């Protein structure tokens, strides 16, 4: 049901990490602003009205409870994304509806390693001061400021320190990211869920001039050439609208917000891609009819560069450490926490699940000389097959200088595969893996009671390590990014750039992507403050853009390499000639 009379300054796509903050910002400066989101209300400050028994009319829903974080593991269902053979949220507020709410200052570092000089760490500063002032961490989410069932952490940590290692508030330093642990931060607030979903979607709602569409699914942008002329929508679920929605004439944007996997489907659904992955969904059943013309195709490496943090599980178990099962705080809660969750907003219910214990990092200079980042992150919980009572799981991330890289490609169903895997491509990279085990068992070697399950003291750290499966299955961080990459080498000419510095689609007028699919790398952290911070960036710098001019007659409005203006001044149209060009007329 699209309105005939109706169109937006700004069309942003996906209501995740990159999405929601966009709006926001876009929407704050007054422009019309229309958020189009393919699945339904979420935390209760959105009006979500989905969960278990027990929330009942106190006004939560699933996804405000930290403590039941770890349901969407068991039950995900018309909750997860089904157009991806990974995991991925398809309600609002996307990943940060449903993940754990590991909430980072972001290390400086990783933006002068990972972006161009325009996304450096001087450049983004004020974007993360931004981001960081709307959702400041905790690592005590609980609203009276202690924490629960610690058992484990304190054995850890005291390890750890014993080990040489320096105990951080991790968003106080977060410069400090080589052999240190703290307390794991989270985005929650009021002992809430918060995040994106709590802070940037609120003040969006309050304005006039800002518009969600729910249940509705995004097919593709309708472009004349080089230029976007609107987005093309079916519903997800009842109530979700069909049609073609316009921008505003000439000025008009749209944002790609819909993630990792779901904005370069979009992208290839535009013709927008590698001319084989383009070839797929021009011979594909539901889109092959109706398909732009490849005259008008735009080749760009969209899903290459496929990037995820590896993880890596480790399991110990220690006579101290206390197990909780978040598992049975669905159905039948533990009835003091449940009292203690609902009045106060305390107790354990009010971390995330399972508990999250000790974070730490360290970075490793590699026999190539560079710098790979480990991070750590300790749960109470088992893993690998190891029973669930005494034990803790470690499990090791490989980020920021890791080299390897994968890609993202699509089936004829219009479903989204990970078909190269990513992972431990170069060995420089699994040596760092195997190091930071080794070293993570000198520190801890002095504890008392302390047993190795994982790797048990019959194997040693290589030998484990190799004798592992390389699967996003087994190995997954569910941190996916890169596939539509920043940068200032155009696509078009084969270099790696999908988007340019201000996230504009190479070969597009108007059309912009922001979501975790345009960082060049993962970076040493849970990337989600990260997304947000680049969403400030990105944002900002749209919005500093002069409007659109559009195309005198006579003049030239595309070609394989025209960076300039698609659209034509009124009282002429833009056509096709050859590939490198195209005119008014
Ligand atoms: C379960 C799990 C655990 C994780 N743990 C953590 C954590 O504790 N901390 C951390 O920092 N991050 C965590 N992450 C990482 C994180 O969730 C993602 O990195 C981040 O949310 C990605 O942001 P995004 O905007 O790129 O994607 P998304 O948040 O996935 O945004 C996608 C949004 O667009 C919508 N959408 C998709 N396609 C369309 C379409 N065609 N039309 C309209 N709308 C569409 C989706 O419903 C969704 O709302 C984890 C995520 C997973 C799933
Ligand atoms: C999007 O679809 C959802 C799910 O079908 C709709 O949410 C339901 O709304 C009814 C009444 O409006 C409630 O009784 C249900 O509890 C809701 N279900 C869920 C899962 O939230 C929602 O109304 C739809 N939104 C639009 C705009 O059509
Ligand atoms: C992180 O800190 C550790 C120790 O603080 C550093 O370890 C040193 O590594 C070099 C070789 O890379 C050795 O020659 C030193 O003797 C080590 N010192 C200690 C105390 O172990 C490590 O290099 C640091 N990493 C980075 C990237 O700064
Ligand atoms: C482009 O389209 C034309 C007509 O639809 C078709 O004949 C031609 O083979 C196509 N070329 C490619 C490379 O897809």
């Amino acid at each position: 049901p699209v309105p005939t009379g109706v169109s937006f300054d700004y069309i942003v796509v996906g209501g995740g990490a990159g999405g929601i903050p966009a709006a926001d910002k876009l929407s704050e400066a007054g422009k019309s602003v229309l958020l189009i989101e393919k699945g339904f209300a979420s935390t209760a400050n959105t009006g979500g009205t989905l969960g278990p028994e027990w929330l009942e009319g106190h006004d939560l829903t699933r996804f405000d409870v930290p403590g039941l974080c770890n349901q969407i593991w068991v039950d995900s269902k018309g909750i997860a994304c089904e157009d991806t053979d990974q995991m991925a949220g398809c309600v609002l507020g996307g990943g940060t509806a449903v993940n754990a709410g590991l909430w980072f200052k972001p290390y400086s570092l990783d933006w002068d390693y990972l972006f161009p000089d325009g996304w450096k760490y001087n450049d983004v500063q004020p974007a993360i001061n931004r981001a960081l002032s709307r959702i400041p961490g905790t690592d005590a989410p609980s609203t009276d400021g202690k924490r629960y069932y610690q058992e484990g952490f304190e054995v850890l940590s005291k390890g750890l320190a014993a080990g040489g290692w320096t105990s951080v508030t991790a968003n106080n330093a977060p410069d400090k990211k080589n052999r240190t642990f703290a307390h794991a931060p989270f985005m929650f607030a009021g002992g809430e869920r918060n995040g994106p979903l709590g802070t940037y979607f609120q003040t969006a709602k309050k304005r006039n001039n800002f518009d969600v569409w729910l249940n509705t699914s995004v097919k593709r942008v309708i472009r004349e050439g080089g230029h976007i002329t609107g987005v093309e929508v079916e519903p997800f679920r009842d109530g979700g609208y069909e049609g073609i929605v316009p921008v505003t004439k000439v000025t008009g944007r749209v944002i790609l917000s819909a993630g990792t996997f779901g904005s370069a489907k979009i992208l290839l659904r535009s013709g927008i891609g590698p001319e084989d992955q383009l070839e797929v969904v021009a011979a594909s059943e539901k889109d092959g009819p109706t398909m732009i013309g490849n005259s008008s195709w735009i080749n760009l490496p969209v899903g290459y560069n496929l990037d995820d943090h590896l993880n890596t599980d480790t399991v110990i178990s220690h006579p101290d450490v206390v197990f909780y099962d978040f598992y049975e705080a669905w159905d039948d809660p533990i009835e003091s926490d449940k009292n203690s969750y609902l009045e106060s907003r305390t107790g354990i219910l009010a971390q995330a699940a399972p508990n999250i214990g000790p974070m730490f990092w360290e970075e490793i200079v590699g026999a190539d000389g560079i710098v790979r980042q480990l991070q750590w992150t300790a749960r109470v919980e088992g893993s690998l097959g190891a029973p669930n009572g005494h034990t803790m799981t470690m499990s090791q991330y490989l980020g920021r200088g890791a080299t390897s890289r994968g890609r993202m490609t699509i089936t004829p169903s219009l479903t989204t595969i990970v078909s190269d895997v990513p992972y431990l491509k170069d060995p420089n990279d699994k040596e760092a893996v195997i190091q930071g085990i080794i070293n993570l068992q000198n520190a801890l070697q002095n504890v008392a009671n302390l047993t190795w399950l994982f790797p048990n003291s019959t194997i040693t750290p290589r030998e484990y390590v190799e004798s592992m499966v390389v699967s996003p299955s087994n190995r997954r961080s569910n941190h996916w990014m890169g596939t539509n990459k920043l940068g200032t080498d155009d696509g078009r000419k084969g270099g790696s750039a999908v988007v340019d510095l201000d996230t504009r689609v190479y070969g597009t007028d108007n059309l912009f992507v922001i979501d975790a699919s345009i960082f060049p790398g993962v970076p040493t952290t849970n990337p989600t403050s990260y997304i947000v911070v680049a969403a400030e960036h990105a944002s900002s710098r749209i919005l500093a853009l002069p409007d659109l001019e559009p195309v005198p007659k006579y003049g030239q409005c595309g070609g394989r390499e025209w960076t300039g203006s698609f659209v034509c001044a009124d009282g002429s149209t833009c056509e096709y000639q050859n590939e490198w060009y195209s005119q008014c007329l």
